[PDB]
């Protein structure tokens, strides 16, 4: 394997963490594989979910302690820092919440949260590396509380970064907001992905092809896709009670991706820097509520 840049696995990864259990589990928490067969039942359908009331209060909750635990990972990104105890930290405020970490064990996913530093993409796994000065890290945090997901990253800055790294994230920023001021009932799925581009463009970056936000309730991904690139075929149009995710990768440079040889780690092929955020939206008459958004803050972690 000729690696895409400078970052590297750092082994071992500690042995995978127990969830008490008394905490409600997903169904492929057990599944030797990390199958969720209440997924694949679903495989091929487009047919989106209408939220239920009681689904919706489902939602709202398990949203906000997903927050509450991706505020607690915020808190703790510095130089020296590694993304193991961070995934521990986490791993530990699911537990305290008497939420499930929906990751562990998700197809097998060895950790409680994704870790992704500079030309990694998404999906990164935390490990031995203590984050460097001057790093971009982005945390992709997803619990499951009374048989609801719900699912929110943020890109951070370790100590002082650079100008480019700054720009990144700032445009990441704004490429995920101007897609959510654009959702309200009526709205194509398939629009979306047309902002984003637009937007990454203007700014000298692109978008990511090969991962998609998904609709996410009960079901950790499932309908409607959501494409964050454009032109793209996506199927559906938004109404009252969707929910789902719009979680843009934006890039330095080509939007290529290619996967460590651990099966998750998805890096930029040509090894320059890569920026996400996500939230989870409930789409509402007025437009949505953005379930993951934080309550006691008006802007995302690295504005501050
Ligand atoms: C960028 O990452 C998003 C992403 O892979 N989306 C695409 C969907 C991923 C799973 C497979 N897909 C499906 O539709 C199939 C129905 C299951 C596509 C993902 O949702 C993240 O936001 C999430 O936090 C990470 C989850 C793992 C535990 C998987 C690391
Ligand atoms: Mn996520
Ligand atoms: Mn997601
Ligand atoms: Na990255």
């Amino acid at each position: 394997y000729r690696y895409t840049g400078k970052l590297r696995p750092h082994y071992p990864l500690m042995p995978t963490r127990p969830v008490p259990s008394y905490i409600q589990r997903p169904d492929y928490a057990d599944h030797p594989l990390g199958m969720s067969e209440s997924e694949q039942a679903l495989k091929g359908t487009s047919q989106i979910k209408l939220l239920s009331s009681e689904d919706i209060e489902g939602m709202r909750l398990v949203c906000r302690l997903a927050r509450e635990v991706l505020d607690v990972a915020a808190g703790m990104i510095k130089p020296g820092v590694t993304t193991e105890e961070i995934d521990h930290a986490v791993h530990l405020a699911c537990i305290a919440r008497n939420c499930y970490p929906s990751p562990l064990n998700y197809y097998n996913f060895p950790k409680s949260c994704c870790t992704s530093v500079n030309e990694v993409i998404c999906h990164g796994i935390p490990d031995r590396r203590p984050l460097q000065e001057g790093d971009i890290v982005n945390v992709d945090i997803t619990l499951y509380r009374n048989g609801y997901h719900g699912d929110l990253n943020e890109t951070f800055f370790v100590g002082e970064v650079d100008d480019g790294a700054r720009k990144l994230v700032q445009t990441t920023y704004e490429c995920l907001m101007q897609a959510i001021d654009a959702v309200k009932p009526g709205v194509r799925y398939r629009e979306l992905g047309n902002i984003i581009q637009k937007h990454a463009q203007a700014n000298g970056f692109s978008v990511v092809r090969s991962y998609c936000g998904h609709g996410i309730h009960k079901l950790f991904h499932t309908a409607p896709n959501v494409p964050h690139y454009a032109k793209n075929k996506a199927v559906g149009v938004m109404k009252s009670g969707h929910v789902f995710t719009i979680e843009p990768m934006i890039c330095e440079g080509g939007w290529q991706d290619e996967t460590w040889p651990d099966g998750w780690t998805a890096v930029t092929r040509d090894g320059k820097r890569s920026a996400q955020f996500e939230h989870t939206l409930l789409v509402t008459d007025t437009g949505c509520e953005i379930l993951t958004r934080r309550l006691d803050s008006a802007r995302p972690h690295f504005m501050s």
